[PDB]
């Protein structure tokens, strides 16, 4: 701990809550890193194909998706006005072009969890219906909307411990399928989230104290309860694969928009990081899409640097931020995770270029500037990636490490991955806007 600090001087900066940037000196080629992921392009394509089978279902189940034929995807937009504002405010040029991926605006649940969380639920539904002999892979999955199917899914239950987007996404999707669903939340969690889940028929259970203990107790009660599936965001490869679908979806958007990614036109992507499933899965999908020419960076609150700590020390989930005296208290509630994933750090470290932290105030400030400059309103967690471009462009050592020429830097695309905000009510959004400077 001080034993850690002695071996890893960077840990002093973390304990001091200093905004920190760590470039990974151990990245590898895609070919060299792939064996360690434990998943393949075929696994990723099976996820695309599964979401395709569900498209006719989703188009009917969630009519908000009818216009996209039941595909759950988000806009890729250019934010050059925000680019200029960031350059002005932090006095660091951003080379090339700044873009924003609006996972904050995915349909159904308005966050990145509309990828992994929804996918997990649909995969579970499909597996059950297939094993029951009620569905085949060639069926029109619209049939899952029937009263008979709703009865069938009601014979199984799903539970989540989440006060945020994971619970919102899993709850909404599971209730529509017809599972019995329970979301376990602290009593202090925002009313609008509980109202929303309840409006969808989700049972929201609240705990006035010992919430973390409550979730562990729920997870154990489910562990030996055969028809309850308690979501495990620390270990689920299915969540990870659901997120990874973003890689080819993004590649297709770049192609449509006429945007090149190659050795002479690198893509740098900046991904907010909680437990690591979301950014890790997205990063894996990106690497399969773009190979060595995409460079991914994870972004965490200074009060919650669990993945940076885990990868930097090589301890991964064997260490928590609380182990080094950091409080895990942050306005970035989607990122307030004290211990990294059970598998993402080891799976992905060879394929991740860097990890950095930013303070709550920095998130609030940028949140305001983005509303002012681009008219896009996000939750604080979804601004973590927005600091990334200037961390990278400021670092000569990173650039020399990878051998970027000034011309490559000029032709770089910087993509900030926005992860939530679209479903946040006006009141809460106004509160976020009031906190920036
Ligand atoms: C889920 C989430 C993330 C990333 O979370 P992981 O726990 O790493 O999968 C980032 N931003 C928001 C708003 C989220 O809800
Ligand atoms: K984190």
């Amino acid at each position: 701990m001080n034993s850690l600090i002695a071996q890893y001087p960077l840990v002093k900066d973390l304990v001091a809550l200093k905004e920190t940037t760590w470039f990974n000196p151990g990245t590898t080629s895609l070919a060299e890193g792939l064996p360690y992921v434990g998943l393949t392009e075929q696994d990723v394509q099976d996820a695309h194909a599964r979401l395709s089978r569900f498209a006719p279902y989703l188009a009917k189940a969630f009519p908000e998706t009818a216009a996209t034929g039941g595909i759950i995807e988000s806009e890729l937009v250019a934010i050059p006005a925000m680019q200029k504002r960031l350059e002005k405010e932090y006095q660091q040029p951003i080379s090339g072009q700044l873009l924003l991926k609006k996972d904050s605006h995915l349909p159904i649940s308005g966050s990145i969890k509309a990828r992994g969380g929804i996918y997990e639920v649909l995969a579970h539904a499909e597996k059950l219906a297939l094993e029951a002999g009620l569905l085949t892979l060639d069926d029109d999955y619209s049939k899952l909307l029937s009263p008979e199917f709703k009865q069938f899914f009601s014979q199984y239950s799903i539970a989540v411990g989440s006060t945020g987007n994971l619970g919102l996404s899993i709850g909404i999707m599971s209730a529509r399928i017809g599972f019995k669903v329970t979301v376990h939340m602290s009593a202090d969690a925002r009313a609008w989230k509980k109202a929303k889940l309840r409006s969808h028929g989700v049972t929201v259970v609240e705990y006035e104290q010992d919430y973390g203990v409550a979730v562990e107790e729920g997870r154990k009660a489910a562990q030996s309860d055969p028809n309850c599936f308690f979501i495990d965001d620390e270990n689920s490869r299915t969540l990870f694969l659901g997120y990874s679908v973003a890689g080819q979806r993004l590649k297709a958007q770049f192609a449509q928009q006429g945007r090149i990614v190659d050795a002479d036109n690198p893509l740098f992507v900046y991904l907010p990081c909680g437990v690591g499933g979301g950014p890790g899965g997205v990063a894996f999908g990106l690497k399969l899409a773009f190979g060595d020419h995409v460079h991914c960076f994870f972004a965490e609150p200074t009060h919650s640097p669990c993945m940076l700590l885990g990868v930097h020390t090589g301890l991964h989930d064997q260490i928590s931020v609380q182990d080094i005296g950091i409080d895990n208290l942050t306005a970035a509630d989607g990122l307030a995770v004290g211990r990294a994933s059970g598998f993402v750090g080891r799976a992905m470290e060879r394929l991740l270029d860097g990890f950095y932290t930013l303070s709550d105030q920095t998130m609030y400030d940028m949140l305001g500037w983005l509303a002012q400059e681009e008219g896009i309103r996000l939750e604080p967690s979804a601004l973590a990636g927005m600091a990334g471009p200037q961390r990278v462009c400021a670092s000569v050592s990173y650039q020399q490490m990878h051998g970027f020429s000034a011309e490559q830097l000029r032709n770089t695309t910087h993509l900030v991955w926005a992860t939530g905000g679209g479903m946040v009510p006006e009141e809460e959004m106004n509160q976020y806007l009031a906190k920036g400077r």
